[PDB]
């Protein structure tokens, strides 16, 4: 002892060397002086008493992460004030969890005694586990008697064998339970503990880890909530692998499943831009790679691997992991071995067999702040999910650009509502209209019914990644009663323009007559628009009464028609221009643009631009757009450049369903884009593009001339 | 040469270990990057067409970057393609300019030739003559008179005597001008050029150089229209200084009225907070300190001084003067000679006498990112001014909190009216509404007329500094007809919490009963209130008709009375919590929150939330509040502490005219905070508060009571 996450080889490897590497050694310091602060207030264990957020919730938060700390700090230092400070905690929890029954402000579905829910407490287990772990050498017998009878063994009991529906559960909460269990099953040399954990409590591997690493993660390490779930599960997937690995290396569980736990990382490194994870399903947005799941993973992983460009990653999170797989990062990264990150465009399919729509992930550029399209062509994602088939967001320059709003949640603020997904949640954040894709008639994608969207996936029509062009397409025919629908988007390479472009192309059909809304959810300040707004007379009303229209405020509404409009934003440095057309037999078309706010009495909704397109009283709609990044401004320095849009126009024709975009650009060039949804590469297609015959061969053609 | 901004003996020393200085040896190879790439484009000088942030305006502000750039790398590398660069930009700007009118797109009060305004071509002749008289000892005789006689000598007879309306202002285009003319007479060895520089085209010292560092500055060097025109008037002041410094040291510019220039550079790193200049009147948010003038004065200072505490500022800069003051600054930093920057409180008197009410600068809290009040009692620094006597700004946590607007501008941005200020400048940005002070009737301080707040300024009543709190209070008699109004602002230190809080004590009086505005404009997400909001019935209306409400819209409105109330937000990582009661004998009063956007057709303003307090009908009212930091929030490491206010109530009781604030605490302490408003330092003072009776001598007290 200790030997799970850390070993005894690894505590005097640390001990050896850790001052000699600057970021582990300042990262080690500043733990040792924020817990030196935390011991001074004495060993502070309250009884149960606030949910989400709360004093007591925090303060054995603090206590877990403190108890780990000491353990750790105990074998670096060699200093007793860390064991002790260690065992009175687990000595004072030892007295108080025999006592302890349900929560009093417990979660109704999976209650908690020490914490409101048993999640929180999984999570406390998992750490405090480790810091008993390092603890051991400085232990009596009888004091660890004491808290293994104590707190330990009551606690493992509690989340296995009490909670069967957690335990058993093929899900993250599954996960973190059988962490927990099989993690003290092996620091307590508790073979019955680590075998439930491994094969579920029957054994015979139904539920448990085994079963979770097969079903949780696509065959690429891709989690299906997305990745604000994915880097939760990361944690106690890697560290109870990494102490299966420690203590029994025979399982060789990271060769398991073709090396899904190293998958599963990557994949949690491919989910994110510029430090922060994609905000699909729900997710919020301050969650980035510096979150210590990803820390201590990257950390194993590198260990295992000796992959290099790991290390650039490991720089940009700021944060390393404190132990001797984190040493081996200090170690390479202070040898000069860093190599960049090899970001590549991937197809996740989702599903336990890859096979259930996916999420295109398109990038484009050197370094960490390239482009970046996401098409979110995913399943359902169970009750975490958003009613966005077909959704995309856009990364320019180190910012998010086409927006995903994420959940309606405040974490651990008790004050909004015990840290818990808010009212809006389910009013605003998970509905269509809050998203950037098809809305028809004011209804969300499977009317908002969570048990219809869990039958459907979309279906995948074509993934392309050239140096030329980047294509995801995709058909959503079940999203509606009577309605299909299919996105096409591309990242177009035009040697003449400064950044890459984006085609949009969303073609729907209905059976009978609706109001189709495509919203576009921006970030920056709009500099113009090409199209006359009409006067809002002094009055903002409610943009709609259902379904997330509730929530927004219309600010303007403007007529358009036959030709295409442009709206030109900034944001930081860049501009960006959004310009759009949309081919329909209808005449009633109009842009609106909405603000976040509306039904909101208690504030928790942010502030937020919109701009939606909408078509009235239509069976057919082509949404055609151009997504342009051009000039520079530079506030500091006081200079600008190329801040006019170089798209002059976007003009769409289809004929036997097959599509042409012709953006004409204000050189005298254009960049044509031809679609024909047949995926046999060598069918020669033709169109009638006004005056020009097109000819192209293939699913989809793009050419500058 | 060169012999005005670099000298030979800086050239040699830079020559001698600029690669040395691994910062220093950065940004030189970053901007020999760049122009290496610019010159890859050619040479390429347009006939003058596009005004504000059009394409000729930013290429010819390339150019003459381009050309002191070039100048310089040509200096210190020695390498012969960038003599070849400046002169070959120059020669065609000497063949392009005598044959230039009016710009096409001329600004109507001061129009340019090679640019809309001739602000711009001042700083064209700052920069180029700086290239030029890098290159000059490369050139041949015919060169160097047809760049002279063609480009240099008609641009400066253009500034200066064919522009006298500019040239002899009092004001910092006249500044720009007589740098530009000036340094051009050092370069060219022209006597008359830097005379008329120096004492006014007639020579009388009525106008010019020595009668701006006398008019321009309060004595602590602080520039009337605010910390945004300060910065960019540094530039040509700290510029031409050094020009006259290396060129005719005798004249001792740099001790010129007791070290005016030294306390200018100081002044304007003390009018920022995190990098950031404090926006008010005309200012654009996202300027900060490592804009250039202040960059190449910090450096300037740095090497008369050998004052270690501006290389804390230096290295938040994060830019470098690539001059020989600035490679003093980089050998210093590298020689770890940096200490900290030393904030100070300070008391900053406005108008050239320092007597016109002042800006109140109150600092707590170590490093950069401390706490910081603003309390703006100044005159109104004429057009560039807004209308918001004993308005306020708060920062903390490397964050502004409580905000000033700025101008409605987007800089060289074209398309939003060729970078110039927008119509809502005037409806929405300088009106009293849109900040943080008291409105009557719905009108802005003076009315709003620019003529009649120039007549006037606040009058400073108190401003202490020490380690138990920090106060200043201030008088605006003027700002209304038959209305009298006195603000006292306190950053207060409470041992038991985390973080100093804010007291203020707004009293207004009225010969006529009216409705008295307050607004918090705030930055962050409100976590919750205490008040109970009413219903807005799915509407947002626009709040009010005229002189800046007439942009807002209301979101919602809620009752208030007798006991104080409470609004929370976040703002990063930590929290924010605004304690506020209004002692009036109106009976209603109501807290308004608002939303700007309304009056925007063309999106030119930022949305933006606002809590106003109102009172509906008074002759008098005491707006009383408290602004708590506190706790954490990491959502990083997903932990939060301390996220409620400790602040249980706040309290208020007049008798006399002498104010008590109590603010009750969580833990059962409590503080007290007492205003007399007689200056008297031995006078004693009672009041009656609950059944006690506070006691104390003084202006003012502060008392935390366990
Ligand atoms: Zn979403
Ligand atoms: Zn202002």
């Amino acid at each position: 002892h200790p030997n799970l996450i850390v070993t005894e080889q690894d505590v005097a490897n640390i001990a050896a060397s850790w001052e000699s590497y600057d970021a582990y050694a300042e990262q080690l310091n500043a733990d040792k002086t924020n817990l030196d602060a935390f011991m001074a207030e004495g060993v502070v264990v309250p009884m149960p008493k606030d949910a989400g957020g709360g004093y007591t919730h925090e303060q054995h938060k603090r206590n877990y992460k403190a108890i780990r700390n000491a353990g750790f700090l105990y074998q670096v230092t060699g200093d007793e004030k860390y064991l002790t400070f260690a065992k009175d905690l687990l000595l004072a929890y030892a007295k108080m969890y025999p006592s302890l029954g349900e929560h009093p402000n417990r979660k109704e579905q999976s209650p908690g005694r020490l914490f409101w829910q048993s999640l929180n407490e999984a999570v406390w287990l998992v750490y405090s586990i480790q810091g008993y772990d390092a603890i051991i050498d400085g232990l009596a017998a009888e004091e660890k008697q004491e808290i293994e009878s104590g707190v330990f063994l009551p606690m493992a009991k509690f989340l296995s064998v009490e909670s069967p529906e957690t335990f058993n559960k093929i899900h993250n909460h599954g996960t973190w339970a059988v962490a927990a269990v099989g993690m003290t099953g092996y620091v307590l040399g508790n073979d019955e503990l680590v075998e439930i954990s491994l094969m579920g409590l029957d054994k015979t591997g139904k539920a448990g880890f085994m079963k979770q690493l097969d079903k949780l993660f696509s065959p690429d390490g891709y989690y299906t909530e997305g990745p604000y779930a994915q880097r939760y599960a990361l944690m106690p997937f890697i560290w109870f692998a990494k102490a299966i690995e420690t203590n029994e290396p025979e399982r060789k569980i990271f060769e398991y499943r073709n090396n899904i736990l190293l998958k599963a990382v990557y994949t949690t490194i491919d989910l994110s831009y510029a430090g922060y994870f994609f905000p699909i399903n729900d997710a919020l947005k301050d969650k980035g790679i510096d979150t210590v799941e990803l820390v201590h993973a990257l950390a194993i992983v590198y260990s295992i691997t000796g992959d290099n460009t790991l290390l650039d990653i490991a720089q940009e999170q700021g944060r390393i992991s404190l132990t001797g797989d984190g040493l081996k990062v200090a170690k390479a990264v202070g040898e000069g071995l860093t190599q960049p990150y090899n970001y590549r465009s991937i197809l996740l399919g989702d599903g336990a067999d890859g096979d259930q729509g996916a999420l295109s992930i398109h990038r484009l550029g050197e370094g960490h702040n390239h482009m970046a399209l996401v098409a979110k062509n995913t399943s359902q994602g169970m009750g975490h999910g958003h009613f966005d088939k077909l959704n995309w967001l856009l990364y320019d320059n180190g910012n998010e650009i086409v927006t995903d709003y994420g959940a309606a949640r405040y974490l651990n603020v008790e004050a909004k509502y015990g840290g818990h997904y808010l009212a809006e949640n389910n009013t605003w954040a998970k509905q269509t209209i809050a998203h950037n894709t098809l809305v028809v008639n004011e209804q969300s994608h499977f009317y908002g019914d969570v048990t219809t969207a869990d039958l459907h996936h979309p279906e995948v029509l074509s993934f392309y990644s050239g140096e030329d062009y980047q294509l995801s397409s995709a058909k959503e025919a079940n999203a509606y009663d009577g309605v299909e629908f299919v996105r096409s988007m591309l990242l177009v390479n035009v040697p003449s323009l400064e950044h890459p472009i984006v085609v949009d192309v969303l073609n729907v059909s209905a059976d009978k007559a609706s109001t189709f809304d495509l919203p576009l959810y921006f970030n920056g300040q709009i500099i113009d628009f090409s199209f006359k707004v009409k006067d809002n007379k002094n009055v903002m009303k409610m943009l709609g009464k259902r379904n997330g229209y509730q929530h927004l405020w219309l600010r303007n509404t403007a007529p358009v028609g036959d030709a295409s409009e442009r709206a030109t934003w900034i944001l930081d440095d860049r501009f960006y221009s959004y310009a759009f057309v949309t081919s329909t037999p209808s005449k009633k078309q109009n842009v609106l643009i909405a603000e976040l706010g509306a039904n909101d009495p208690n504030y928790n909704l942010r502030q937020q631009q919109v701009l939606i397109r909408r078509v009235e009283k239509a069976k057919q709609a082509s949404f055609v757009s151009v997504l342009e990044p051009h000039g520079k401004y530079d506030g500091s320095l006081e200079t600008t450049s190329g801040a006019y849009s170089n798209v002059k126009s976007v003009k769409h024709v289809s004929e036997n369903g097959k599509d042409v975009v012709v953006v004409d650009l204000k050189d005298g060039s254009n960049v044509v884009v031809a679609l024909s949804y047949n995926a046999n590469s060598e069918q020669v297609h033709k169109v009638n593009a006004g005056e020009e015959a097109i000819e192209w061969k293939g699913f989809s053609s793009v050419v500058v001339r």
